[PDB]
């Protein structure tokens, strides 16, 4: 077996060669059609059951926007219907990335760049033919308004972010009025570190949360006419937490100081303002949520006479589903006379309910499913959850639980036991079960026909390389019902009317589609669901000829775990050679880098690597996402110990199995956790890995976040070997002596990872006299210039015959 | 002719190799004997004249103190006398900078760490013949003190710097007052932005001025038989400046805003304070001094009548030396009505004396030479000064100015004209002349004996590459006598009694030695001095046997100077083999790298080169320093421009003379100016240059500061295609499209070039397409990763086999 050398292209060669097979700018293709919901015509003489609203993008140089497709009452049958994309909104006088809709009115509500939008169709007054105007909701406010939302209750109004506080606005009326006056834009950063409705770093970063605010979905009528609206929020402050060349809470430090707020809003007879009372909880937050770090998720019940919030510990093994009433909630007052008794008004069978409560030993993974079934009696609430914690994989659960007055009582003056508000659970059906999990994040939930009494939801039932979307009852749980076809990857939209569904779909030799099917069930069964294509939304492109993609493969891992794999062959691939080996990697939690989707978009130039001549392969060791909590929890405590292993374990399976690829010649190349373990590749295993190039790495797990660091981690103080351990930093002395294996990869202003892991990295370096390589990226134009030195730090290191003479 | 390959050593290798041949740590030799001062014993019995003291370093880990040494009235001139050092410091209950000193008390004052201390010997109390112990001047003060200095009236007080304000404290009472309440520490830097006393950043980095405050050197008596003693000092405010992540003022923008104040300090008949009067000036600083930015030099007449100042404008093209008196300056008062009868109540005929002022097309260059002599008339100041204006080089002037009432008078309530202030010149006699410069900076300066009417100085007559001690009459100015050997490079001391004077010498072979020599007259002729060796106070090591000097060549540029170079031949010279050639480059203004001096100290590396097999050159450009202000002012509005035309040229002179230099490999590198002139290398001269290591690199000149940028290239409006030109960040396009041929170096908290200057070269080197290396310093033992990476670097990119076959 003679090596095979890679071409030696000269630099100017290799940017030629780059940007001759380019295809797809910061590797992002024309956003597919996403965001649906579907609206009934409820016109029995015309053509169309119902018309889909949708967001998309119509080309590749052009901005997000609202589309509409019409759905026919029939079909025919022989042929395939392609709905076209009809435009909802005119050309301004600026790219939408979401929306809202008011079901009875047909309002809609966006932010598309600076302005606040809103347009009607669908409603009472019925559907447009052409494109609409959209009508910008004026202001006085001088700065960007951010996360609108139309009240449920009252469609004349909405609410917004105006420099960290919450603001209202009437679309009619065009009253505007502020509620929160915690942050003054005048004072500094430092000083006032307080904010209202708005999810701090940590919640956006690592629970994706975005909203700190949530309208309460029914109004209460008052006497004179008019009614009470009333919105839920979350108020921070970001005082104690560190600062970062904005607050940053890095892990071991304080997180912010959080609590619940609730605005109270008396509107008049005809949509004006009298009052705004802002109220806050009754006892301090730390107090009725006894050990709570993180407010997780949160939102209102249908009929509003609850707020629920899904709550958190500091170590992530806790979580309590919460219910809240408005009626823990007091107007502030600074005078103690008045606010001694507004405490005493307040009845003490008025208490937090925690309504279900888990515990695990390895970590909580936050989600977004939670279906809140309309209360039957008085004393009761009955809701659907999915968790791991049962099973270690996430099902779902059908759980009744009682409100009991609490046997804690407020005005004895005293503080609540721990366990004073837990709700008892009178029923908790197991929904689903098996080997195999319901997703339940990045835009996966569930569908809850309350009327058939089913409940539709994504899985990994048929293979954890494939998601699918199935069905099964939630009264009498049995057969589970896949509606989507295999051999494909699917995410799903399904009608909130449970007729329809729509799949985007792919798999490793097919560019993604989207395609609506009808759902029905047959006459003798109303359980059993069926499916039938009814038309085509976006078209595949088709298997593009210069994209060749890789195999999936498979290994028993002596681990006892079956660990999945890709792998790409070189292109004109000789007998009797062997080849240089490119490992590219990921390797953290909440990733699957391998399953059956079409990868020639993101991971294009993976296939420009096997063009030259390189092996590339790709492993999901343990710790990565979809293969359960145990899976999982491998790495706990341990993270950097463990990856390589299963990594290393994979690359010597496939070279027993394939002679062509060369072991002598073996790189390795991640971002972000991908560029930690390449560094640990490099230190652990030199024996293997020939050269590790680094981008962003994680280097020292004390100036990573709260968040993401403690749930994996734990608090450095009960893990001071994990985390050192763990620390490619501390470790400098253990990497190679030799030149040119090493290449760090790190963006100025990465304010994720930030660069201070790679120059704290590059510090210990130089102080165990150790050689490196590094390229910078100071604040389009660079993906290309990283893309380039990549295949020419390859080829000059590891590919080609001068690299090889260089030992 | 065959090329000749470096040995292709590894990275351990090069690390061993580096370690064996090292002999000084960061470039730095133990401190030669320095700040000499000369005290009589004045003991007709005893066998000794003088004793000397200064400091020194005895070993080279170990700390910098004051030691002394004895004089003998005679010596056996058959042998050589090394005189032995006894240490005048006992050891601490921390290393001595500097020292002040009182002649008629024998009051030593200095800081040694933290504490200011004092001792005495060779006053009226006598000579010590044991060390003494140091007595610390006990302090209420929190924070560090600087810059402590001894009153000349009274020894028993000092002055000091403490959090940017100026305090005074009394050895003997230990009675400790605040003078200036100007900084408040409790307050923040973007607040507070002001100081008293205190140089700031331009001034002590671009002007080697370090100090603020000058005592005056006489004391007012008082009728109660106390006594007024008195403080010039600078106040600056620094609020306008630009801030970066302290104070810099960027070339462009504004400079501090600075004005004289004065602090009078009433003491009674026992050394106590009665009161502190805080006194401003009577007009501001913009009326009184029209157009000046910098206050260059400052300091008082011998009797202490007036207070001097050498000014200069923003351009640094008009200098002038300006008599400053005391009663210019009245009390601050914020009441309107008292302060308006101190105006009215100071003479309209006292006013600022300009006795002295100059201009040039080129510019001002600062130096510390400034003698005035005692005043005879009361309306007549004589003084010596030297100046490059007249004649293009630096010569000596004795000027005689007449101190003319104003034409100018307050009373009138108008502004004075631009020539008001203007003493007319009485005489004006050139002391030196010719085609060479006295010296006047780096401790150069002049000594002045008024019995004798002699001048003596250090100059460039004999040679530009050695200085040397002269002597010229200053009434009578012709036969400048030189009493330093020729051969040998000399740095001098002169004795306040101008008959000894002590040399620290060099030359390219021997390393640095200091003698003592004896100064003396024959019979028959008082003005003709003659000098004769009396004791070596430090000995040279001798010609240590691993280092190899350079030779210094020269040739006739077609710029019509002789520009000379240092050429270190490689070790082993092969015959009919050509060698690869690296250009060790400064290149700018006010450094001259080539002269008759050891160079095994500092550049030693340049030697460890040599017995790699490289060719080392390098070449003094146009700009540099000690050739007269026409050399120097080639560049001028043109930095960048014209520098590599002389290096090439020189390099091209080398390659026809010796057959050895491969101009097909070809390496650069420099430090600061270097690495600008690296990069300007290899942007304008890819044929001639294979590789540049640029460290420290300008690469923008609008992120230099003021004091530097516009004295050479003037205000970027004025010179806008210097400017774009002069800045290679600007030309990123024009670098190489080869990698291996470019490689930065910077540290990341650099405070001198600002490690912004390489990330907005990395910025649009990145935009342009263009590849480099890059090497971190972030934050001893880094100094060896330096040079460990850079004989890497050269040997894989220029010097080995490897390199050739790499193109
Ligand atoms: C990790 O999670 C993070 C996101 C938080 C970093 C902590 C991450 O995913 N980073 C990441 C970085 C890059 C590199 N780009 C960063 C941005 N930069 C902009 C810029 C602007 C101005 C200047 Br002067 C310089 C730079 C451009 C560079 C890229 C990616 C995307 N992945 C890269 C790897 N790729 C597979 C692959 C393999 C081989 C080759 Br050749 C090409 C691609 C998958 C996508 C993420
Ligand atoms: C230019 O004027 C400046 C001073 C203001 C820079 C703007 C300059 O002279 N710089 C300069 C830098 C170095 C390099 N050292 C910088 C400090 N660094 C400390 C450090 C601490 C912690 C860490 Br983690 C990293 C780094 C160490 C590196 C050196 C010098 C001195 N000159 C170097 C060149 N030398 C000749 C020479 C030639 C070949 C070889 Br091999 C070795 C030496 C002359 C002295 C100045
Ligand atoms: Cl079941
Ligand atoms: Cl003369
Ligand atoms: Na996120
Ligand atoms: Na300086």
């Amino acid at each position: 077996l003679e090596p095979f050398y890679v071409e030696r292209y000269s630099w100017s060669q290799l940017k030629k060669l780059l940007a001759d097979t380019r295809k797809y700018h910061g590797y992002m293709m024309a956003k597919a059609p996403h965001d649906f919901m579907f609206v009934k015509r409820n016109d029995p003489d015309g053509p169309h059951s119902d018309r889909i609203y949708y967001l998309a993008m119509s080309g590749e140089n052009r901005e997000n926007t609202l589309f509409y497709s019409e759905i026919p009452k029939t079909i025919n049958r022989a042929a395939v219907l392609m709905l076209s994309w009809k435009p909802l909104l005119d050309l301004f006088q600026v790219g939408i990335a979401s929306y809202d809709y008011h079901q009875g009115s047909g309002t809609f509500l966006f932010q598309a760049g600076s302005g606040i939008y809103h347009v009607k169709d669908g409603g009472p007054q019925g559907f447009t033919q052409q494109p609409l105007r959209p009508n910008l909701v004026e202001t006085s406010c001088p700065n960007i308004r951010m996360d609108p939302k139309l009240c449920p209750a009252d469609p004349d109004w909405i609410a917004f972010i105006h420099s960290n506080d919450i603001w209202i606005s009437n679309i009619v009326t065009r009253e505007e009025r502020r509620l929160t006056y915690v942050h003054n834009e005048l004072a500094n950063m430092e000083e006032d570190a307080r904010s209202a409705g708005v999810a701090t770093f940590v919640l956006q970063e690592e629970f994706d949360r975005y909203s700190g605010y949530w309208w309460c979905p029914k109004a209460e009528t008052t006497p004179s006419g008019g009614k009470i609206l009333r919105i839920l929020y979350e108020e921070n402050d970001e005082s104690e937490v560190e600062i970062i060349h904005f607050r940053y809470p890095k892990t071991g430090t304080a997180n912010p100081k959080v609590t619940f707020k609730m605005s109270e809003i008396m509107i008049d007879a005809e949509g004006r303002i009298i009052d705004v009372i802002d109220k806050e909880l009754i006892q301090p937050f730390e107090i009725l949520f006894e050990g709570v770090e993180y407010i997780a998720r949160a939102g209102w019940t249908p009929e509003g006479k609850y707020a629920w919030s899904i709550l958190l510990d500091r170590s992530q093994t806790r979580l309590q589903i919460v219910l809240i009433s408005p009626e823990l909630f007091i107007p502030v007052e600074d005078d103690v006379m008045e606010r001694q008794r507004l405490i005493e008004s307040v009845p003490d069978s008025v208490t937090p309910l925690i309504i279900y409560e888990e515990t695990t030993d390895i970590w909580i993974n936050i989600h977004d499913i939670f279906h809140v079934f309309p209360q039957s009696h008085e004393e009761e609430i009955e809701f659907i959850f999915a968790s791991e914690c049962k099973t270690g994989f996430r099902h779902l659960y059908k759980i009744t639980s009682i409100l009991k007055e609490s046997k804690y009582k407020r005005s004895s003056g005293g503080l609540p036991a721990p366990s004073d508000f837990k709700c008892p659970i009178k029923e908790e059906i197991a929904i689903t079960s098996g080997e195999w999990e319901v997703l339940g994040r990045h835009g996966s939930n569930i569908q809850v026909d309350e009327v058939r009494r089913l409940v539709y939801f994504e899985g990994t039932k048929d293979s954890p390389l494939e998601h699918h979307l199935y069905v099964v009852s939630y009264v009498n749980p049995g057969e589970v019902t896949r509606l989507t076809d295999r051999g494909y990857s699917h995410s799903c939209c399904i009608s909130q009317h449970c007729d329809f569904f729509i799949s985007k779909y792919s798999n490793q030799k097919n560019p993604h589609c989207v395609s609506l099917y009808k759902l029905s069930s047959p006459e003798d069964d109303p359980t059993c669901k069926t499916k039938e294509f009814w038309a085509t939304i976006l078209d595949s492109a088709g298997p593009l000829p210069d994209y060749t993609p890789p195999e999936i493969f498979s290994f028993e891992s002596t681990t006892g775990f079956t660990l999945y794999g890709m792998l790409y062959k070189p292109h004109d691939l000789q007998p009797g050679k062997k080849y240089p080996t490119v490992l590219f990697i990921y390797g953290g939690p909440q990733v699957q880098l391998v399953n059956n989707r079409f990868k020639g978009v993101k991971y294009f130039r993976l296939n420009t690597l096997a063009s030259l001549g390189y092996v590339v392969v790709v492993i999901d060791n343990r710790g990565s996402c979809h293969r359960g909590l145990k899976f999982e929890g491998a790495f706990k405590y341990k993270m950097g110990q463990i990856e390589i292993d299963d990594q290393v374990e994979g690359l010597q399976y496939l070279a027993s199995r394939y002679d062509f690829i060369d072991l002598d010649r073996v790189g390795i190349h991640g971002w972000s956790y991908g560029g930690y373990l390449s560094l640990m590749a490099l230190m652990q295993r030199s024996d293997i890995f020939r050269v590790a190039i680094a981008g962003a790495p994680v280097t020292l797990w004390i100036f990573y976040d709260t968040g993401y660091t403690e749930r994996y981690m734990g608090h450095p103080d009960q893990n001071e070997q994990g985390y050192y351990l763990g620390s490619v930093a501390m470790q400098a002395e253990k990497f190679p002596s030799e030149p040119n294996r090493l290449l760090l990869l790190h963006g100025f202003l990465d304010e994720n990872v930030h660069f201070a892991h790679t120059s704290i990295l590059l510090s210990f370096l130089v102080r165990a006299g150790k050689p490196y390589d590094l390229q910078i990226y100071p604040q389009p134009e660079s993906g290309e210039h990283y893309e380039l030195h990549l295949l020419h730090y390859l080829q000059e290191n590891l590919g080609s015959r001068i690299a090889a003479l260089k030992v």
